[PDB]
C-alpha cells in the first residue's frame, strides 16, 4: 500500500515536468504571439496535459488516502485526484478550452477608437489615460469605450463558462467552482475571516473615500460630484478604480512640499525596463534571496513587442516546472507604477526559484494570497522616499510624512475593497445566486456597496463591465489580492522587526536586511506542503491573519483624516 503510492508519486512527478513544461511552452508562445498557429499549437497541448491529468488522475483515485501514513505523499495523491477541467467528457473539455481562449484573446486584442481617429489599446495607451487625463469627458470615453469593446464582447461566452467550469468542479467532488477555489485555503473559516478583516479596513477606507470625494469636488465639479454620494467610478487614476494614486495630484495633504516628477525623473536618467527588473533582482540578492538565472534575461517579454506581434500585456511570471526556466511576461512602462509591478512580478519568480526541489504538486504558495505578496513587501521598501531619494528618483517633515502615507493609502486601502468584491460576485455566478439576467446590475450593487462607487454613464442591456476586468475572462481568481494586502503589511512589520527597525512602521527600509530574507526564504521553501498558518508562523511569530500591521502602519494617517475630514464636516459613506 505505502510502497505503491510512493513509487506513483516519483512517476507522476517525472512525468508532469515534461507534459507541464510542454505545456507551459506552448502557452508561453502564444501569450507572446497571438497567430492562428499558436492558438492550435496551444489547444493540442491541452489535449496532451489533459490526457495525462486523466491517466494519473484516475490513478490517484484508486488510492484509500485514508490508509496512507505518510503525511507527504497523503498530500500530493489527494491534490492529483482533482482532476480539474480534465474531469470533463471530451466534448465538454474541447468547449471550455475554446472558450477560454476565445475570452482572453478577446479581452487582450481589443481596442477603442476615437471617432474618425486612432483606435487605442489598454496597455500603454488606455492606461495612460486614465492616469494622467483630468477631463471628465475625455476619461468618460476611455472608461466606457473599454467595456463597450471589451466588456460587452465577453459577455456572449461567460454564461457557458460558468457551466462548463461548475461541470468540471462537480466531477471532482465540489458543489461548484467558487468552492473549489475557496478551497485552495484550506481554511473552513474562510469567508468569515475575510469578513472581519475587510470590516477592520472600513474606518480607513471610509475616511480616505470621504477625502478624495472632497478634492474631486474641487477639481471636477459641485455638479458631478455628490459630497454624499458615491464617487463616479472613472475619476480615480485607473480603468478599474482599484487602485488611486495616479490622482495623488488631486489629493495633496500639504502641496506646499512639491512633488518630484518621478516618471520625468527615470526617462530623464536613462531607466529602461531591464534596469527596473534589475533594481528588484538587486533588492532580492540584498536580502540573501536568490538572483534570477542567466536564462530569465534571454527568455523573458519585458516591454511590449515593437515588430507587429499581438500579445498578451497584462503581466504575469512563469514557471516552466523544470528548475531552471522562469519568466516574465509584462508590457513594462518606464514610471513608479510598473516598477511596483516589477517587483510584483519578481517575487513570483522568487517563489518559484525556492520551491523549484519540491515535488511539483506542491510547487505552489503556502496560500494563493502568500505568492501575491512576496513581491509586494520589498516594494513597500522601495517605495519609502528614502529608498527612492537613494535611486536619484526624488529630492532628499511631518508635512512630507504625511504626504507619503496618503501616497501609499491612495493604493494599498482603496485596494481593499476592490479585491474584496471580485469573488463577492464570482462565487455567486459559480452558486447560482446570481444568473446571467443579472451580472451586470450585481456587479454594481458590489461596487456601490464595497467601495461606494457609482457607474459614470448607465448601464443597459448587454453590458458585462466584468468582462473588462482581465481575471473575469482569464478565469483567475481574484481573493488572493485581497489576502496578500493584509498579510503583505504583517510581513513587513515582521521583517522590520528582524532588521532591527524601531520607530514608525512606514519609516522601515529592509535593504539589504540578511535577517529578513532568510524569515522570507524559510517560508518560501515550504511551498504548499504545510497548512499556510505554518508559513505564516515561520514569518511573524504567530499563525492568523490579521489587519492589525496595516491598520498601525497608516494610524499617523487615519488621525490626520479624522481630524481632516471632521474639520470640513464631511458625511462618511454614501446613503
Ligand atoms: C514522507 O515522505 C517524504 C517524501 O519522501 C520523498 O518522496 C517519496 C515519494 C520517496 O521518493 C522518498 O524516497 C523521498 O525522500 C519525506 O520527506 C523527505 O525527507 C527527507 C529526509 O532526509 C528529505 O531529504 C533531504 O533532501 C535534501 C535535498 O536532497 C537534502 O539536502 C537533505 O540533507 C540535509 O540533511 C543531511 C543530513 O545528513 C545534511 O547532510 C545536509 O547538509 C542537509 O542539511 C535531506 O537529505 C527530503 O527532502 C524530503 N522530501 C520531501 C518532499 O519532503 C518524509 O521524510 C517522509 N516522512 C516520514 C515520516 O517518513
Ligand atoms: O493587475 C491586477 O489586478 C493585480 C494586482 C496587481 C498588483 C501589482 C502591484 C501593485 C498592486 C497591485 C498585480 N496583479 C496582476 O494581475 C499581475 P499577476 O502576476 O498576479 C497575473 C497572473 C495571471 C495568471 C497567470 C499566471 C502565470 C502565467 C500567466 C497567467
Ligand atoms: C509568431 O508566430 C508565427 C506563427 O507561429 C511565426 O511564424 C513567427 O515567427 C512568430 N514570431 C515571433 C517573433 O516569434
Ligand atoms: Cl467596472
Ligand atoms: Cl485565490
Ligand atoms: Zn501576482
Amino acid at each position: 500500500d505505502e510502497a505503491e503510492a510512493s513509487k506513483f508519486v516519483e512517476e507522476y512527478d517525472r512525468t508532469s515536468q515534461v507534459v507541464w513544461n510542454e505545456y507551459a511552452g506552448a502557452n508561453w508562445n502564444y501569450n507572446t504571439n497571438i497567430t492562428t498557429e499558436t492558438s492550435k499549437i496551444l489547444l493540442q497541448k491541452n489535449m496532451q496535459i489533459a490526457q495525462h491529468t486523466l491517466k494519473y488522475g484516475t490513478q490517484a483515485r484508486k488510492f484509500d488516502v485514508n490508509q496512507l501514513q505518510n503525511t507527504t505523499i497523503k498530500r500530493i495523491i489527494k491534490k492529483v485526484q482533482d482532476l480539474e477541467r480534465a474531469a470533463l467528457p471530451a466534448q465538454e473539455l474541447e468547449e471550455y478550452n475554446k472558450i477560454l481562449l476565445d475570452m482572453e484573446t478577446t479581452y487582450s486584442v481589443a481596442t477603442v477608437c476615437h471617432p474618425q481617429g486612432s483606435c487605442l489599446q489598454l496597455e500603454p495607451d488606455l492606461t495612460n489615460v486614465m492616469a494622467t487625463s483630468r477631463k471628465y469627458e475625455d476619461l468618460l470615453w476611455a472608461w466606457e469605450g473599454w467595456r463597450d469593446k471589451a466588456g460587452r464582447a465577453i459577455l456572449q461566452f461567460y454564461p457557458k463558462y460558468v457551466e462548463l467550469i461548475n461541470q468540471a468542479a462537480r466531477l471532482n467532488g465540489y458543489v461548484d467552482a467558487g468552492d473549489s477555489w475557496r478551497s485552495m485555503y484550506e481554511t473552513p473559516s474562510l469567508e468569515q475571516d475575510l469578513e472581519r478583516l475587510f470590516q477592520e479596513l472600513q474606518p480607513l477606507y471610509l475616511n480616505l473615500h470621504a477625502y478624495v470625494r472632497r478634492a474631486l469636488h474641487r477639481h471636477y465639479g459641485a455638479q458631478h460630484i455628490n459630497l454624499e454620494g458615491p464617487i463616479p467610478a472613472h475619476l480615480l487614476g485607473n480603468m478599474w478604480a482599484q487602485t488611486w494614486s495616479n490622482i495623488y495630484d488631486l489629493v495633496v495633504p500639504f502641496p506646499s512640499a512639491p512633488s518630484m516628477d518621478t516618471t520625468e525623473a527615470m526617462l530623464k536618467q536613462g531607466w529602461t525596463p531591464r534596469r527596473m527588473f534589475k533594481e528588484a533582482d538587486d533588492f532580492f540578492t540584498s536580502l540573501g534571496l536568490l538572483p534570477v538565472p542567466p536564462e530569465f534575461w534571454q527568455k523573458s517579454m519585458l516591454e511590449k513587442p515593437t515588430d507587429g506581434r499581438e500579445v498578451v500585456c497584462h503581466a504575469s511570471a512563469w514557471d516552466f516546472y523544470n528548475g531552471k526556466d522562469f519568466r516574465i511576461k509584462q508590457c513594462t512602462t518606464v514610471n513608479l507604477e510598473d516598477l511596483v509591478v516589477a517587483h510584483h512580478e519578481m517575487g513570483h519568480i522568487q517563489y518559484f526559484m525556492q520551491y523549484k526541489d519540491l515535488p511539483v504538486a506542491l510547487r505552489e504558495g503556502a496560500n494563493p494570497g502568500f505568492h501575491e505578496a512576496i513581491g509586494d513587501v520589498l516594494a513597500l521598501s522601495v517605495s519609502t522616499p528614502k529608498h527612492l531619494h537613494s535611486l536619484n528618483l526624488l529630492s532628499s517633515s511631518d508635512e512630507h510624512d504625511i504626504n507619503f502615507l496618503m501616497k501609499m493609502a491612495l493604493d494599498k486601502i482603496a485596494f481593499i475593497p476592490f479585491s474584496y468584491l471580485v469573488d463577492q460576485w464570482r462565487w455567486r455566478v459559480f452558486d447560482g445566486s446570481i444568473t446571467k439576467e443579472n451580472y451586470n446590475q450585481e456587479w454594481w450593487s458590489l461596487r456601490l456597496k464595497y467601495q461606494g462607487l457609482c457607474p459614470p454613464v448607465p448601464r443597459t442591456q448587454g453590458d458585462f463591465d466584468p468582462g473588462a476586468k482581465f481575471h473575469i475572462p482569464s478565469s483567475v481568481p481574484y481573493i488572493r489580492y485581497f489576502v496578500s494586502f493584509i498579510i503583505q503589511f504583517q510581513f513587513h512589520e515582521a521583517l522590520c522587526q528582524a532588521a532591527g527597525h524601531t520607530g514608525p512602521l512606514h519609516k522601515c527600509d529592509i535593504y539589504q536586511s540578511k535577517e529578513a530574507g532568510q524569515r522570507l526564504a524559510t517560508a518560501m521553501k515550504l511551498g504548499f506542503s504545510r497548512p499556510w498558518p505554518e508559513a505564516m508562523q515561520l514569518i511573524t511569530g504567530q499563525p492568523q491573519m490579521s489587519a492589525s500591521a496595516m491598520l498601525s502602519y497608516f494610524k499617523p494617517l487615519l488621525d490626520w483624516l479624522r481630524t481632516e475630514n471632521e474639520l470640513h464636516g464631511e458625511k462618511l459613506g454614501w446613503p
